[PDB]
């Protein structure tokens, strides 16, 4: 099927000083590229195993498929969630949905930050949409487990809290990284994902 | 491209009184049949997701593939591991490998029984072969997770400790079920699986 | 400092024909009794490890504590969730909360049944209360993992889908067990647990 | 009981150029210190919960206890596994045990490197001793899960492959970090741990 490393919609240094250029260059051109390359290799092996009816080979390939496939999914959403145009607060029905489900935008900020900072090891903090219940929901995913594939929630905004996402600039202080990322959140993209959920 | 429910190599009541006919009939004609049918349904869904490059659908289908695919793998080995002619002790290279790696046949029995009984919830106890290290190994698998697909060990002898495998006859006393199953272990089949590792 | 096996609030045969007396007698007098006894044994071992500062022993004891501690918690709620007088529909604020969060009582029944039946292996289906969001929530727990300890939800109604809870009467047909248990649900007790959240 | 951050047996820059001083200072004075502080807080909460017979609170505290307790255990072993005196090959019975169980020292190096590099997300690569089987064994542990508490193996040599252990110096190239760490392995300490296993 071939999965490809998507181009960035902005310069590597466009998010400075909140996220420096060296992190962006390494995160995109090294980490994400590795996920896409290993995903294509894994998908080809699974097609061969599925054709043979080799159930053992299919099951043995599941960790690599979820890890590299999730890494591709999560990082491709992550780039669209950020923008040099970003920051501030959302508007329209997204802001009102945040008000109804979390109380206020400031309360939503506190809960997503707490879930992000609270991740033990590598993982992701997500703002998702619960199509069954019809409200917003915050969830944390370990390693590269993708939100929709594992929980059914529709991903709206993701925060990478892998150490490679901040350590070069913020060292061990994960909260400092979380506080700075709010300044480059592309709320236009987050609203477009939310409206796609709505009828 | 079908996986099929294998026929039993013996009558449903051939293992009495150690395992009664109603358990054997239900385990084969109901439980195993459900695993194979759901495995075929799941495999077709995965082929559609794989053809479209839908990574989210591939990851969402992994629990059903592992559960039903493992259930088919585990139970098809299980039927060949039993025989009305079985019981006693193995001979040839199998017995010497057991003594070399476990000390004695009786201690091997105790170690596999302890791992079986120790399963919290549903699972399987396995005697496996480590091709890398070239010795025997005992492992426990949760639910329907298959041995080779999840651990790399080659399955030689498996003990189903799902409650459906003994509850109708032995109720909550799992050790009573474990003591009786040694009387119908098909050491001929276990020897052939062990020799398949050797070359 | 003992945890004790609670007495049943009804006769072992009081739930017939929906759940027969032999299942109730075995589930309470054998399964639950084993959980409480092993919980007390495990709690004493942890006190010794905790007093010595043995972190390795504390971590090694975690599976036994969660399994037997959860087994005690889950089953003691389970007995109070059932009654020979039960069945029908709840009234008061409970019914309005169910309609508000699920649409209707019948759809809530379908959603809890689907989560129950969908458990791969041993586990529990739960109706819980999310104190943070202030609405009802359905969750599934594996093995004996308790609802509040692992998810933070307050347990209101639990459905045991371990095979020992139905196999003697309904064999492999889990949906048949689910359909009959609605006839003895103690909505009075579920209402009291729900009101305990309210204040 | 109080757990304390152990002093380093060497200068922060004593492992240069293989591991630079800034990584060592951050790894010890920030990461490990956080594990010890959170472990003491968690241990105090568990003592209160155990005294009350609060099983739910005990189970809710298990992730924090394993994560911070394991972080303390793993890092306290890690510092003793490294030395400016280190590098080269082991001698005596340790080297012969490596020869018998892995074929050669070079083959052991390849297998431990592969397990380290193969960790998906945060984790550890371990050389352990299997007291039951009486041979050496390589295992990988996720996040801060300690070796002995989770697997029963006695830890001899540990390799931290959390991104905070190498990213400042080696960026995304985990193999470059693994190749350099062999030059500072304290084989004297590893042999002392191995002989403590022997009668
Ligand atoms: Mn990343
Ligand atoms: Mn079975
Ligand atoms: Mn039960
Ligand atoms: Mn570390």
């Amino acid at each position: 099927m071939k999965h490809s490393l998507p181009d960035l919609p902005y310069d590597y240094g466009a998010l400075e000083p909140h996220i420096n250029a060296q992190i962006m260059q390494l995160h995109h051109s090294k980490h994400h590229a590795a996920y896409v390359n290993n995903l294509n290799v894994t998908e080809e092996k699974y097609q061969e195993a599925l054709a043979k009816g080799d159930v053992t080979a299919q099951i043995a390939l599941q960790p690599a498929l979820k890890f590299n496939g999730g890494g591709h999914i999560n990082h491709s959403i992550f780039w669209t969630n950020l923008s040099p145009n970003g920051g501030g607060e959302p508007k329209g029905e997204l802001l009102e949905a945040i008000k109804r489900d979390f109380g206020s935008f400031d309360k939503f900020k506190e809960k997503l930050t707490a879930a992000s900072v609270g991740v033990q090891g590598s993982g992701w903090g997500w703002l998702g949409f619960n199509k069954e219940r019809g409200h917003l929901q915050i969830a944390a995913c370990p390693n590269q487990d993708p939100l929709q594939g594992t929980t059914g929630l529709i991903p709206l905004l993701g925060i990478d809290v892998w150490e490679h996402a901040y350590y070069l600039q913020y060292k061990n202080v994960r909260p400092d990284y979380l506080k700075a990322i709010w300044n480059v959140i592309n709320w236009e993209n987050v609203t477009e994902r939310y409206m796609a959920c709505k009828k």
